[PDB]
């Protein structure tokens, strides 16, 4: 099974897939159709 968002700028959801090697996600300009972040300090961060 191959279906994950290898990126830290992908097009992401909250809900819907996140970011590959378990990555965060925060959404963009607006406050939905969210985008892929590298790491997060307090919730999230890198490999979570």
């Amino acid at each position: 099974e191959d279906n994950c968002i290898a990126e830290d700028y992908g097009k992401c959801t909250w809900g819907g897939t996140k970011c590959c090697r378990g990555r965060p996600c925060r959404c963009s300009m607006i406050g939905t159709n969210c985008e892929c972040t590298p790491r997060l300090i307090m919730e999230g961060l890198s490999f979570a």
